[PDB]
């Protein structure tokens, strides 16, 4: 079939908002966690959150962004790095019917539909209301307010799968062009970051809650003393290209994806099996003749999440196991934004020869041993690389990508 | 080069709880539109609604539903239908890698975020909220809630794409199929009812609010004194399956998938191009050669829309267009659920060899002259069907089913 190349990212994250900055913050192990007053306001337990430090007011054109909600914003403007990254101009992907789009968010729009709600049942109704709230709440936002902007004239639409969602969206993208019905699809998507998502998570007890006077230590992934994940918003995009297109135009490539796996735990609906996610990354890893440097955890800083992730990887890779390090506890869990987030955390580290380190690990836990867990950057020259994610629902996602020979 | 089939349907609708029920009200041209006090008392213009007439207590095992909200209902007791249709047991498509499953929701659960937002700023705060309402509220509902409890083991998530949303998943079925993936994937996707989502509709000009005196009356697409939308609720799903795979185990074929297209406008965020909804079609009759015998349009009763699709119809098929009807003038638009309930209208048709009116037309729009609208329930012996379906963000999909030979 039709193989498929990354040529451009875009990202807007708690750790950097484009991949410069990205990259300086992965290299230090710099957190992007800061306390936020808007939780603890609210009456949450959990008072921190991987926040997006950037003031986007002014950054879209107003008659643009009047139908986007935060999750569309932070895709937007990760797409817009990705198209100038990839070198791409609007003659080549715009009004092209072989180009399209592929993102979403986790939960659409929160905000906006409790906006809605509110102001509904004010006093002025309707009035109130607005006639813009169903394009900011409405689940496919994050796809529906990028394509129509960005003039893509081909595949439209959004795959949402919990905190896999975005690594789907890159998935399919990838089938897309497998498929032949495309040569470039953007993927990715967004996630907005506010209590009234927030909340639904502390509620079910999912929430880091006893280090809020220590925000940049809440989230540590493989600590015997972790406590749940650290929520956090944002975007990323990644240009998803067949090759032969991208060669022809003197792309500039990432990596190739070599692998795409995608399976269902049909077990727990808030639980990860394990069972699903070993099929998964052998799913992945099928035909892949090089083997995994480096490994990029779906590692959300959960009790059970976290060691059932590692058990899966035990039984993949056996006695070879690769080097891993959950970028998670620098960045907090952006959910529907995790998946392109992480690719492109991993892609970094592919790009520059060197793997991020999994900090806040002041007590490995026991069932962590016999597991290479970088916990210090470590330069290296990465061939193929791995990244995770797994959200509720059992739904199971994993991509490898390796580096173009010369 | 695999090709894909249906060998079961399941659905619960506002014409319909199963589709015998569902072929009853379409040979008759029964309106499944009521009037809604709830609609009323929440300050809405449009007071009425294609609601779902079914008391769905205890139908769900109480530890699986405790994680549902109404779209996964709708959708889990429309795959239950749909196994049961498809002849599937239990050790047939349970526990099996090969067997996935592709269904989603236009946005979520409305109502739940609401109530947790609403909970959340209560006396009770995170007590009142609960550990349920992620998976509710979640974008992925439907398919994270239909795929555990239903031991699916491949392919699971959601496809997003407002008022076209279930019809994406479908053609995305049809293509993990066409790509050697699964053999089996159960796709479609549910939609609940509720003024928490319905007056942001209302609020932007688009329901039907003139005739609340009259509620059947309300949806009349192609009517020149049409005013909008009536928004509707409920579920479908159908056993999308590779032939090979079918036939070997003598399953029911209603029809084969021979036609599936996915397009954008790339123009306006509310609005149809025409343009983007021409290619869909074209995309969607690639090497089919046979004729369209019935067209089930979108048609959603809206001014600008119903004349929108006409016109690309007369584009695509120039002197030869097909017998159009707009169930939605029955039924009204269930969101995302739509295209999959409309696909199955499309596949009973074909099944009973009818053509299901187009209602409430007193004054056929004058842009809708020179077609073949069907006002008068016709038998026919129908071959090839077309069901499109689009939505907000110029998202467009079409999908063209055909029965197989002898
Ligand atoms: C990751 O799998 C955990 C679940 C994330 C679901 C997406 C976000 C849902 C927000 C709306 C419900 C509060
Ligand atoms: C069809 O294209 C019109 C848009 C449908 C969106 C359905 C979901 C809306 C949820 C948010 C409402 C404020
Ligand atoms: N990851
Ligand atoms: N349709």
């Amino acid at each position: 079939m039709k193989r498929v190349v990354i040529t451009g990212l875009g990202i807007v994250s708690s750790i950097g908002n484009n991949q410069q900055e990205v990259l300086a913050s992965l290299r230090e192990g710099r957190s992007g966690i800061t306390f936020s007053q808007e939780l603890k306001d609210s009456g949450m337990r959990s008072h921190v959150w991987g926040n997006v430090k950037l003031d986007t007011t002014g950054l879209i054109d107003r008659k643009v962004v009047r139908f986007m909600s935060d999750a569309s914003i932070y895709a937007f403007l990760s797409m817009e790095q990705a198209i100038a990254d990839a070198g791409l101009s609007p003659e080549a992907y715009q009004n092209n019917p072989r180009v399209g789009l592929i993102a979403g968010s986790g939960g659409g729009s929160p905000r906006f539909q409790v906006f809605g709600a509110d102001a509904m049942r004010g006093p002025r109704g309707l009035k109130a209301v607005g006639p813009y709230v169903v394009t900011k709440a409405m689940a496919s936002g994050v796809s529906a307010c990028l394509a129509t902007p960005f003039k893509i004239h081909g595949v439209n639409y959004s795959i949402s799968s919990a905190c896999a969602t975005s690594a789907h969206c890159i998935g399919n993208a990838v089938e897309q062009i497998q498929l032949g019905k495309q040569d470039i699809v953007f993927a990715g998507g967004g996630e907005e970051l506010c209590w009234e998502m927030a909340c639904e998570f502390d509620a079910m007890g999912a929430l880091s809650t006893k280090y809020n006077d220590t925000p940049e230590k809440a989230s540590r992934t493989y600590d015997a003393h972790r406590d749940g994940f650290v929520i956090a918003g944002g975007g990323g995009m990644v240009v998803v290209e067949e090759l032969e297109h991208a060669l022809a135009r003197g792309a500039h490539i990432y990596a190739e994806i070599v692998g795409y796996g995608a399976t269902s735990d049909g077990a727990d609906m808030v639980a990860p099996s394990g069972e699903g996610a070993v099929r998964c990354m052998k799913m992945a890893m099928h035909g892949v003749d090089t083997p995994i440097d480096y490994l990029n955890s779906h590692g959300t800083s959960t009790p059970v999440g976290d060691v059932k992730e590692l058990a899966a990887i035990r039984e993949v890779f056996g006695d070879k196991s690769p080097a891993i390090s959950a970028t998670a506890a620098m960045t907090g869990h952006s959910l529907g934004a995790a998946g392109v987030q992480e690719a492109i955390y991993s892609l970094l580290m592919l790009e520059h020869g060197f793997i991020a380190p999994s900090i806040n690990i002041e007590e490995l836990d026991e069932q962590a041993a016999g597991l290479n867990i970088v916990t210090e950057t470590t330069d290296r020259e990465l061939t193929t690389v791995m990244s995770n994610s797994f959200g509720f629902g059992g739904t199971n996602a994993t991509l490898v990508m390796r580096k173009l020979k010369d």
